[PDB]
């Protein structure tokens, strides 16, 4: 398996690391059909989702997303799909 | 897809933003059936969640409300179906 | 729909509204078969249960809420219970 | 319904009451085959186990409430297990 | 039952116990398809996944629960004590995890 967030994120065609090292500013869901989703927010200006449905993963990594914004932990790096608008979380790292 | 909650909330019908800027005033939580989620807040607004991909988002949405309400968190705005009464929410941002 | 705890409370028969303005005192669960149960104490010598069981998940959830709120020491506001049962079963619960 | 752990646990068989009031010392889980179990010590020398599911989300409400308690040092009141099992089973837990 | 995470490592073929006695320095979590998994890193630079579900059918819930555990574990700053690993991955992966 690979090691790290960065070998990881390599493995997969239409990826791209962001190096972060902030605190989540925003965290945005919903419920509406069609439309269930999470969006984050950072200082710098980026924004990412959690695409809409593996299930069980993206249940997760919404909850990983709602306590880092709500313990204001540090998000190391985020591994995205940058085919999509806003870039889609493959994966997230905390350090 | 939507890069906020303003332009999420603008893709359904018999929707609403609130803009809320302040921390949960209340926190109501009801197993009876016939199963109620109110919030409130010191502006004096109410809102409910209201009892499939939508299923899961409507618990995630009662967990993110308790653990929002408990923590102190900020609610920035809210998307809600204003043709219920308390309003319905089907969105959440918090800044 | 209501819009409160006590206009809530009034829609149901056998139960009543606890004003307990307090944190909860006691935290008991139990996994035992039959007795699937969650039991709080307050400091004003109440007893209340979560009986044995979508309702289904709003009963999980309600003692996912009353476990967090002992360990935060969140000040419970108001109880509706069923006074119908020994101890008396908790309908709703509001945190202020 | 039993009004506390107490008169919960006189209800089964092969139980008794462990009156502990202390945090837990380790806490100890696995996912390995066959083994998924929750293991607790307290610094008295007591070790207690959640057995391996065999009630299924009371179990999983276990586990949760074991590993929460252990990471905010909450103090564990009592603890009524199954004394035909080692390390005895846990079937019901208190905090005060 | 094995009354501690020694005795339990030790009922498995492939497997050590890491005695860490140390916060978790990184978590990492994915979602991407075939990559399911989390990973943790500690300042002695040992790195351990949790394995992508591939394992029974009562071992999902576990293996659900171990991420939970990590990720709280590593938001709260637990000290893990040991962690009982199979040594035929790498990372190592994790079968057991010991906090005190
Ligand atoms: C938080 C917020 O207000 N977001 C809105 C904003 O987001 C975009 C802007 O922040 C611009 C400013 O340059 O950057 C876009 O991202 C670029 C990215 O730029 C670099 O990374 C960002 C985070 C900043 O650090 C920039 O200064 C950097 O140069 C490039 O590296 C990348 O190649 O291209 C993207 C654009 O495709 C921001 O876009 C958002 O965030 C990124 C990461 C993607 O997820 C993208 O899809 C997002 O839209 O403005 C946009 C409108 O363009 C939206 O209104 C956001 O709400
Ligand atoms: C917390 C509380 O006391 N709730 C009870 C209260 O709630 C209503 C009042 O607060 C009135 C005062 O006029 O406003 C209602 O909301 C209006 C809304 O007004 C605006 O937003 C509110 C929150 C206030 O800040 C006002 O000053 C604002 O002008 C209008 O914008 C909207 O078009 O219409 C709604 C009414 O439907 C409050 O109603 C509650 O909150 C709103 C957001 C809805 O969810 C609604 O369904 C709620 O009832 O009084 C009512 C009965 O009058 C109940 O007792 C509430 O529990
Ligand atoms: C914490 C504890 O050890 N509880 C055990 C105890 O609880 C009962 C006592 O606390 C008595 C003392 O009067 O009150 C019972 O409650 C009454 C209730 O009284 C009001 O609330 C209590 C908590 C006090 O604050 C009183 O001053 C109040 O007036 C009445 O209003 C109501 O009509 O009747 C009940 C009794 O049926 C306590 O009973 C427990 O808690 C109540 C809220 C119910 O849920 C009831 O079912 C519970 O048993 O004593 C009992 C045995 O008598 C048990 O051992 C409790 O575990
Ligand atoms: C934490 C640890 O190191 N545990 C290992 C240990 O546990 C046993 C010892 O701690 C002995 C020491 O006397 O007591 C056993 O428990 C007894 C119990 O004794 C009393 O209660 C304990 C908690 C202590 O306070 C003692 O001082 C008391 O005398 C009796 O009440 C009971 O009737 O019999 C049990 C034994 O079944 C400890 O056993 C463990 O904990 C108990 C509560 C059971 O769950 C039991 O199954 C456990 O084994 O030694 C054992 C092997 O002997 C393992 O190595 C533990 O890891
Ligand atoms: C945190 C980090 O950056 N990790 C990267 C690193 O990890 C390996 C190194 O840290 C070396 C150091 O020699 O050890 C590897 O583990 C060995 C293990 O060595 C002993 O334990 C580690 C924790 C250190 O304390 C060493 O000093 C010890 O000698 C041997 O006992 C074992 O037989 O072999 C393993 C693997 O070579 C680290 O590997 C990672 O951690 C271990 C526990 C396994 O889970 C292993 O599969 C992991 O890869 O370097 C690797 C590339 O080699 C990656 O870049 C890691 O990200």
């Amino acid at each position: 398996a690979p090691q790290n967030i960065t070998e990881l994120c390599s493995e997969y065609h239409n990826t791209q690391i962001y190096t972060i090292n902030d605190k989540i500013l925003s965290y945005t869901e919903s419920l509406a059909g069609k439309r269930e989703m999470a969006i984050i927010t950072f200082k710098n200006g980026a924004t990412f989702q959690v695409e809409v449905p593996q299930k069980k993963a993206i249940e997760r990594m919404k909850d990983t997303l709602r306590i880092a914004y709500l313990t204001e932990a540090k998000v190391e790096k985020l591994c995205v799909w940058n085919n999509k608008t806003p870039n889609s979380i493959a994966a997230i790292s905390m350090a």
